[PDB]
């Protein structure tokens, strides 16, 4: 009986950082409230200043991580507010029926829904808007997020024992497909019913403009480049609502790795790159050996060093030279 | 001696159907014999009325889903009736030799040839034409099936226990390059030699300007949707003998899949989405938990609702509120 | 202390052919010492005569193979001659630090590095050019390779049984992007500085001119092509450093295959075909059971057999009739 269970409210926080949980739960099954509110907005997307039309949960790209736990119950209150102008639901890939639920979600803007769900498979999984005969427009315009279902028990290697992180971060990507003119100058639109058109036209090319994390070129870069020390184990969920990925760690590899994202299947080991299917969330378990700059890519490197599909992480801590050194530095002889 | 084996004769069915069959072999190894006759035929593939000059294996796109168990072996009687215009062979990647048999069924119209191999490897399969010169032609023109060579014992999870489906429906998704002029509107020709050098300038493209499951647009839908009963056990089989894609079950899940379709190895468990490799078959179970609509994509949604690739089950059952309920329905407030 | 380890200079040889080595290692830890000398020079790529401006490791696209034993260190002496035009360093995906040794190795024309590292991971691994701001323009022009970091006791199966390899091949498969003009002809330029925002240009369309094994469409065909006999085991490792591919064995399979390229992880069995994801090496091993003419392939076929992406076995032998045999040869009746 769902009303005998506790409740516990979620406060989410902005991609890619993770709201606070327990890996192991420290309670038994819970009805687990979140409330997430739709907001259309203008985003600047790359360096040039190019504006597009955002759809967002919460206010970012992606939406914001919701982290459960295996046979709880997800109880999300949706907002549309009529400050947008579209109409928008949810899908959860972690949810049984209803399309994943957005067959009972969809709301006008001025209306609110309230959906719940028992996440009964552990994974990370995508979530995403689908209004009927809209729905890759909603998509990559970006109103996708992730949800994690952790094991009630946390995560285990390939051997059955723990494998627990010091940090998580979510690094959700976006392949955004910005109307072009002839000449190849990205096009704008004085309302969405007067884009869509153009919209599908150049969803229909398959390829992309823009393919971002967090929303932009260089966003996960500078004073927002993700942290780690030297010794720490990190999480780094990855998703992808619409198009395939490749993640690499550029001076480092995934020890750990859920390419397609789900728990009770055992980790592929040491990979170097791995791929997230278009419409998955995938993760990789690394522990920091060096310190210094890395950079964490798609690795189609076009997508990544053109297209914006690139961001870095800064380690502290002290250099193994046992483990890379430089003998000879570079010079004239 | 295959001379003392058992004879049995199959007699096809067309997709998404799958001929009767043993999970669990019923008899010792046996040659099992199977007929298909080539039929080039116009096919219209979208709404709009675009008519393709389609090449096929027993007048469907894909061609019919051919099983038989581990170390049976396949006899195929392929006939090209002098009513066709282009010579046409098979290969089958379930096959050792000769190209898959592509080698030695080189069939000009009014030839006929018979093959048979042993199925060693258990799996599904991609069997494809294949003539050499003009291989993607032929499986762009939607001259592609599948086979599936089931364990003797049956399919297995990743614990060696019986895994048992109630329904089987096989899935072809076919990639279709059709030229189109400077404006953007598809050509048409009046003999396949006259077409040929436009339709290898439209395949290096790499874009497809359809994707469709069951040979059109919308095949898999209406009176031709999927159908289950909650609570029944349903492989769904998917082929892509050309490109990558990505199925997904809306409002579901592959609780276990052969992404890669070869069944002595361990499914993933719990999939949300799953890659299935250009040039290959997997193959999908789940138990329906929930009635209602299904869409079943690939999860490039470009590709699912804009180029074709998507269809439908209707569930038949009763609503599992615990699964998922909608607390408060969309309202303004 | 590296100073007491055994040394071993390794003297490298052109892919498709692997440098001699024990699949068990047949000393301790050693420091395993390699020279690479870069060269930028213009390379015919197809039939037609279409010649770019290639970048490479040792003369040749890819770059050799180079293979050691898990806990080697591999110390690499990179030679950048002052008749080459540009700078250049290496990143190494079987590395740990300073972006997989990029950040240390970056060599101006007339210089010279020596890196070292620990090849604390199993598996084949992608290494190329990345120098910052231009990674995929190198990438792209041929400037990668492989790297194979065996287990010291040999490959296992997914039982923990040995396998074996007879003979070894590497494939390296590369995407160009030969910049185009409106009509669709190749452009050519007079300068790397002239030609760049043209490369960069044709890269951003995501969709290659050419995709070949061995630097050029047919490399690995004819007088070239790859060879085996009837019952020889062998390794075809395969690397992609900037796009997917889906290696195919056209008559084959892959019957153990690690398709993201790590030795830890138990093999997939029985591939028909398998992903490579673009940044990664993978590798397959096969037992040939009949003799004749092999294509090998990315079976995106339009890749294979329109853009170079395929080449051939000669297997020499027997022919068994028991897995294959035509029981009534092409004929009209
Ligand atoms: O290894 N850097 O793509
Ligand atoms: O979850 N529907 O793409
Ligand atoms: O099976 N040949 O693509
Ligand atoms: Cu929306
Ligand atoms: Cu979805
Ligand atoms: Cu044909
Ligand atoms: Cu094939
Ligand atoms: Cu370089
Ligand atoms: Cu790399």
């Amino acid at each position: 009986d769902i009303s005998t269970l506790p409740r516990v409210k979620v406060d989410l926080v902005k991609p890619p950082f993770v709201h606070a949980h327990d890996q192991v739960a420290k309670t038994g099954p819970r009805v687990v409230e979140f409330t997430m509110t739709i907001e259309e907005k203008k985003l600047v997307i790359d360096r040039e200043g190019t504006e597009i039309h955002a759809m967002t949960f919460n206010g970012s790209v992606p939406g914001p991580l919701m982290v459960v736990h295996e046979n709880d119950y997800v109880e999300l209150r949706l907002i549309n507010p009529d400050t947008n102008t579209l109409l928008h639901n949810i899908d959860f890939h972690a949810a049984t029926g209803a399309l994943g639920g957005g067959a009972l979600t969809q709301v006008n803007p001025g209306e609110e829904t309230t959906l719940r769900f028992k996440a009964t498979k552990p994974g990370v999984f995508v979530y995403h808007c689908a209004p009927e005969g809209m729905v890759p427009w909603h998509v990559t315009s970006g109103m996708n997020g992730a949800i994690m279902v952790l094991p009630r028990d946390g995560l285990k290697d390939e051997k059955g024992q723990p494998l627990t992180y010091d940090k998580i971060y979510y690094v959700g990507e976006q392949d955004f497909y910005v109307p072009k003119d002839e000449a190849g100058n990205y096009k704008k639109y004085e309302t969405p019913g007067e884009a869509y058109e153009d919209a599908v036209k150049a969803m229909r090319t398959l390829t992309p403009t823009h393919i971002v994390f967090n929303g932009a070129v260089g966003a996960l870069t500078g004073d927002h480049a993700l942290t780690a020390a030297v010794g720490e184990r990190v999480l780094v969920v990855h998703s992808q609502a619409n198009r395939d990925t490749r993640p690499h760690l550029i001076g480092g590899h995934g020890d750990y790795v859920w390419a397609t994202g789900k728990f009770r299947n055992p980790p592929d080991l040491d990979q170097e790159t791995w791929l997230i299917p278009g419409g998955t969330a995938g993760a990789a378990f690394y522990t920091f050996r060096q310190p210094g700059v890395y950079a964490y890519v798609n690795h189609n490197l076009i997508e990544a060093f053109e297209l914006g599909a690139a961001g870095h992480f800064k380690v502290t801590g002290e250099w193994n030279d046992d483990l890379m050194t430089s003998v000879v530095k570079p010079a004239s002889m």
